[PDB]
DNA sequence: AGGGGGAAGCCG
DNA sequence: CGGCTTCCCCCT
């Protein structure tokens, strides 16, 4: 198995300096202001001119505003860039069929039985980024390795606008020499279960008793970092599915008063209804409360659910949680469409 | 043994 | 911080 994964460089950020040539060589910002106070919010992307001074996607808005006073602040603009972002994943369809859109600008192709040595695979994803930046102006990175993972590693390495094929000599050694931490799915809270126990690199988890690991990080992950540092990764490319679209707005104040929160949820829900392309046949509605501890509580149906119950089985859903948690007020409420047609 | 449902984790 | 995905209870 031969896979391509295909990572679209600082994204948004760069879909804004394609509409805005101006901006190019200048720090952007692209944030997600959440409209209570000017400047309140995160940021979402910046290009590497920003993020080589910390400014990067996480940080609160006024610490971006602290470090880089003067950089280009912009707000998200997910319509363009998810017109853009189809676009250039229709322009990866013709490389391949057996492909995962892994997200809005991540995608892995299974090149396997389409070119037979890596050598085409780097020739084909050289073409694949000129092909990208000749039609939509913007650059990628390309990895190429045995399986998807090793993919994404390898992109991983090279950003920005890189290409990388990681053999299976260095397959070899980076399951010894690469840090859990830098492994694909595996994140902080992960990593730090880990390295409170020596275990730093892939094949360190091999050390360890299974039942201790698994006590540690969950089966799931524990079955996933052995299964690598085996090199047995045999995971194949699944196209799509990503049945998940939500849509969260934060409140004017912090309450308890459904006369207030029942009417940011249904502009949610009615926002949400016209991002996706289908029906969700599960409704889950989102509060975010005032120590940030989040409440879900959701709804399954054998059927579609139509805008007008959607409003309805939701006001369901937050009287619901409102009965849950007696104590806390809302401070943020959202929506989650599942299960898609 | 199995599929929800809801909380925890990842990562831009 | 924000928005998705993963995962691991939990109750037949
Ligand atoms: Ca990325
Ligand atoms: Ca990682």
């Amino acid at each position: 198995m031969i896979v391509l994964f295909v990572d679209f460089d600082y994204f948004y950020a760069q879909v804004e300096e394609v509409l805005n040539p101006s901006l190019k060589g200048k720090p952007v910002v692209v944030c997600v202001f959440s409209g209570r106070f000017e400047d309140s919010g995160a940021v979402a992307t910046a290009n590497y001119e920003a993020r080589k001074f910390g400014v990067k996607a996480g940080i609160p808005i006024v610490e971006a505003k602290k470090i880089l006073p003067n950089a280009v602040y912009l707000p998200m603009r997910k319509e363009v860039y998810q017109q853009v972002s189809s676009r250039i994943m229709n322009l990866l369809r013709e490389y391949s069929e057996k492909i995962e859109i892994a997200s809005i600008d991540e995608a892995y192709l299974d090149i396997s039985d389409k070119v037979r040595d890596y050598r085409e695979a780097y020739n084909l994803g050289l073409e694949i980024k000129n092909k990208i930046l000749e039609k939509e102006k913007i650059t990628v990175t390309v990895g190429i390795s045995k399986n998807k993972v090793f993919a994404k590693i390898a992109a991983d390495m090279a950003k920005p606008n890189g290409i990388k094929v990681i053999d299976d000599e260095e397959v070899k050694r980076l399951i010894r020499e690469l840090d859990i931490a830098d492994v694909p799915g595996i994140g902080n809270i992960t990593a730090e279960k880990l390295k409170k126990l020596g275990i730093n690199k892939l094949v360190d988890t091999l050390s360890i008793e299974f039942d201790k690991l698994k006590g540690m990080i969950g089966e799931a992950k524990a079955k996933y970092l052995i299964s690598l540092a085996r090199d047995e990764y045999n995971e194949p490319i699944r196209t799509r599915v990503r049945k998940s679209i939500g849509r969260y707005l934060t409140l004017p104040y912090n309450t308890r008063d459904v006369k207030v929160i029942l009417p940011y949820l249904k502009k949610a829900i009615n926002e949400a209804y016209n991002k996706v392309n289908g029906i969700p046949m599960r409704i889950t509605v989102i509060a975010i409360m005032e120590d940030l501890d989040i409440l879900s509580k959701g709804k399954k149906f054998k059927h579609g659910i139509s805008i007008d119950n959607a409003y309805k089985v939701a006001e369901d859903l937050l009287r619901e949680l409102l009965v849950r948690d007696k104590r806390r007020n809302v401070r943020r409420i959202g929506v989650k469409l599942d299960n898609i047609i």
